[PDB]
């Protein structure tokens, strides 16, 4: 049998809708599927107070850089969620892409049918569509707590992954006047929520096990003159972000930390720290993430600034990580976060030394005290992937989740052996963790378009990585990872298995190779007739 | 005073015409100047028999890849000069670029007017045109001192100016009944020699020392293949934009010394028989970094020459002993070695017996006299294309004097002393080992972006700072020094001892990978052209 569609794209975040647009544009039959009511992905689902980009708006706005909505005007240097959603909606208007999508629809299963070289996609556990190619754009991140009696709390509970919204689409109940509020989690979302909650809360208790390194965002409104000169510079901006390791508008200093004196370093860090955006991390010395000494130079500088900004030295010290290097995790940026602790009604609770024994009807119970609360905010982190919710079955009925149980195994981060004609766009296993996804995801969608077109042009109906290509690729991805500070720092990012026979397999959950070098490899493969893929 | 033009572009080869096209398309006023009649540059001036690409036609044809002439059809895998000239003509037609050019016109001088931030450009030592920006696209290569050349009574042919018929094809390529001498076995000689031998009564090749050459493996391009190529143009473009040379090849990730002798030989045998430059560009990653690895390949190619040339004494005179393989841009050949197997073809070693003079009757060497009906001077390449122009910067300094110790630039594009002046496509910015169809196109795009940024911001002055130029120029020498090229081509380095006794070394050749170099250029452009003072 022949499939009804050339492709199904799962997801209508920035990645999915661009893939669908490209495929329709090339004259092929695409159906998008989205669980929500409309486009946006991240920017549709996440509506908690202070939700905002870490990437310069202009750099994230690939659809404007690529001339799809070249006239777009950013109002802020780092756009809030509502502005981001307007951006994605405007892009979708211009792409005329909503008409290819079925919204309010979940893919629950997808099954490869060997004899027909197609995928059977089950929607909402009932209807089945068939496509030659299945393309996942289901999100590089998933909702992340492990404490008794959470459901027993009799006040208002808020979860940042599913913040309640009103009729407009704005967050519900962010006015905390008269309320004692407890926040669990000081990761990226916690450091955005904490300062805002503190504006109105009667009291605010922050339950922190271990701190993250955070740096100031430096956000400000975008003037008309800046926005115009940016747009005039788009051709250079595009070429620049295509050429940096992360696709952020930053590149590392060519010197090592020791190439300069303590005096120069301090002045260098001071200047970076006060500059809006990720410069402090991404413009740092070349060995920042390769050398413990070099990393300590910066980590000690950031500590110094945290002690400057927090008045109480006891509290200051609890906000400074002693257990991991700076820049081992996508660093959260913040707007007046550390200053929040200077408020009379803000209290830091160290739950490492006094762990939470249970959430109770009245609040939170640690080993050391009872906190009577009206509100608990679960400012919960991020990893388990977006694909696990789908029962994906490849050849011989193998489950993707079993295929990847000892860690992701792919060729080029895009296809897995066992699962022909299936592309996995934008995920930690192909570089989303440290990427400007706006740009990285766009370029990846373009590469997938070119492979599908090549197959169409050549009459190929089957693609699957060989065992050798997959194994070498995955080993090489791990080898890249292991040469950095991330490997010792993030233990859970490496799956180590000892096989029956006795071989030891090491795989990283997170691909950290530079984008340009990654894409150069992908073009080497594409030009040489998709070497490493069995095509038929 | 305000300049009449935003820019003057010197030259109508593929680089110049593209630059001029870009600037006019951006809505700026450009004037092109070209010494010749029409467009083509290389492909206009070089009309000798056997002239042909070393780069796969589809990969050189950036104008087809970029959608300027997307419908173009290559008739062979490595296009002959006549096909290339048609390519450039068709591109120029589609670009509507000839209307912006002065032809039959030679820039003789260019002077920077400091009070006015513009260039005065002198044409054929008479008319003066003014521009904000001067962009040289005068060619990555320029241009024999033998007593008595004018004394020969036979026919003399110079490869750089082969006479043409009315249809513009080489004249006098039938040597039936003629005794022919060819002086030189660089790129042009090895293209001319096998063709001359098809008809010559007798052929004498006057060779000082041999080059390394490899088989081109050229063949006609079928419609089927052309169409499949056109369909993958998006991929082909991305690939050539990401390889080190912009050729459609990338190095093997392994070091030569890491692969066994039997494997290596087999690897080399397959590449040797594959059309184009794979034997060099797809080779081991350390070919130009490790002497033992290079020697593996040089020994292999020598084994192939001994196989192809029947007489071992002649074969050995055709195998270089003085240099590593691939330390110069390697001439590719069509049946060149086999020419020497013919009974009427003779290799004359002029190292062993240098030429004394040309005489009315032929050539006299230290050893013998050769009676000839035809002499072909198949000349090679040194001096730069800019040397022919009297270029004066601030305080009336000559560019010749500013670059006397070697080229000194920022980003290979502008030189301190010479504001608003861009040098496109020359050995000092990567042309030697590049597919110039692509590298040059990309360079022109970068310069256009800089010029557009200046126009947007109202800047009328650009010049590299001393620190930027020095740092850049020193790095370029550093990368160069860590390759075999430093030992192999000693004349590619200028070593000056200054009056204070300090030693300055500059490379004449920039050898960084294209992608890396362009990344550096974008780092600069994004950061408001840091290292250029702009005003
Ligand atoms: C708060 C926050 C801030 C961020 N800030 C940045 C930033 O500044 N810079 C940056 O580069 N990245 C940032 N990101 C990362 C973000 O993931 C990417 O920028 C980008 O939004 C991901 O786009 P996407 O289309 O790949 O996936 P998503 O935006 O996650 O969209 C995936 C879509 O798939 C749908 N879906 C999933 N499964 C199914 C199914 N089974 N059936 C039907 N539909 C399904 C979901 O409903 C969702 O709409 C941020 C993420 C978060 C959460
Ligand atoms: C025989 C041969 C084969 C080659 N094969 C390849 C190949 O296969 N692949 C590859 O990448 N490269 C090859 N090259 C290199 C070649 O130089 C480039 O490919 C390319 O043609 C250079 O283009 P250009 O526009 O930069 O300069 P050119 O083509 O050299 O043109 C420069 C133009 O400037 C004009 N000019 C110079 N000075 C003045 C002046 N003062 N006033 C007015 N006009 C002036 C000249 O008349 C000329 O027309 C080859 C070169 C030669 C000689």
């Amino acid at each position: 049998k022949s499939p009804a569609l050339d492709a199904v794209v799962i997801g209508a975040g920035v990645t999915g809708i661009y893939q669908a647009f490209l495929i329709n544009q090339a004259g092929m039959k695409v159906l998008g599927i989205e669980a929500g009511e409309d486009v946006g992905g991240t920017w549709y689902w996440n509506r908690y107070p202070g939700c905002r980009l870490d990437t310069e708006s202009y750099a994230y706005g690939y659809f404007a850089l690529k001339g799809i909505i070249p006239e777009w005007e950013w109002s802020e240097n780092f756009a809030s969620q509502p502005e981001m959603l307007r951006y994605v909606n405007r892009a979708a208007d211009a792409m005329d892409v909503r008409k290819h999508y079925r919204f309010n629809t979940r893919v629950t299963a997808a099954r490869y049918v060997e004899n027909d070289r197609l995928w059977e996609v089950t929607l909402d556990n009932e209807e089945v569509v068939t496509c030659r190619f299945l393309i996942s754009a289901t999100g590089p991140l998933s909702a992340s707590p492990d404490i008794k009696g959470i459901d027993s709390f009799k006040g208002e509970s808020f979860h940042s992954s599913r913040w309640p919204t009103d009729a407009e689409g704005a967050p519900k109940g962010v006015d905390f006047t008269g309320k004692r509020v407890g926040v669990i989690g000081t990761g990226a979302t916690g450091v955005q929520i904490i300062p805002i909650a503190a504006e109105t809360a009667k009291e605010l208790y922050v339950f922190q096990r271990t701190p993250n390194w955070c740096t100031p965002l430096g956000n400000s409104p975008m003037s008309k003159e800046k926005m115009d000169s940016l747009r005039n510079r788009y051709p250079t901006i595009l070429e620049y972000v295509k050429s940096t390791d992360t696709a952020f508008p930053y590149h590392r200093d060519p010197r090592k930390g020791t190439d300069v004196s303590e005096s120069e370093r301090d002045a260098f860090f001071e200047e970076l720290y006060r500059q809006p955006g990720y410069g402090i991390w991404l413009s740092g010395f070349r060995d920042l993430l390769l050398n413990k000494e070099s990393n300590k130079f910066l980590a000690d500088f950031v500590a110094k600034k945290i002690r400057q900004r927090v008045k109480d030295p006891v509290v200051a010290e609890k906000l400074i990580p002693k257990d991991h290097p700076f820049g081992a995790k996508r660093v959260p940026m913040e707007t007046n976060y550390y200053e929040t602790y200077n408020r009379d009604n803000v209290h830091l609770v160290d739950i490492r030394e006094a762990p939470i024994q249970e959430v109770t009807p009245e609040g939170i119970k640690t080993a050391d005290a009872a906190y009577d609360l009206d509100v608990i905010i679960y400012a919960t982190g991020f990893d388990t992937g977006s694909l696990d919710r789908i029962d994906i079955r490849g050849k011989d009925n193998v489950r993707l989740i079993d295929a990847w149980a000892e860690g992701p195994s792919t060729y080029l981060g895009l296809q897995a052996r066992g699962f022909p004609n299936f592309f996995t766009l934008v995920g930690p296993h192909n570089g989303s963790t440290f990427c400007n996804v706006g740009v990285c995801g766009g370029l990846q969608a373009e590469w997938v378009l070119r492979m599908i077109s090549y197959m169409k042009d050549n009459g190929f109906t089957y693609s699957e990585p060989t065992q050798a290509a997959e194994n070498r690729w995955t080993e090489e991805v791990y080898a890249d990872f292991s040469r950095t500070l991330l490997a010792e720092a993030n233990a859970w990012w490496v799956k180590t298995t000892t096989k029956p026979d006795g071989s030891v397999v090491r795989r990283t959950l997170v691909h950290v190779s530079g984008g340009p070098e990654y894409r150069k490899r992908c073009e080497q493969v594409a030009y040489n007739n998709y070497n490493g893929f069995e095509l038929a």
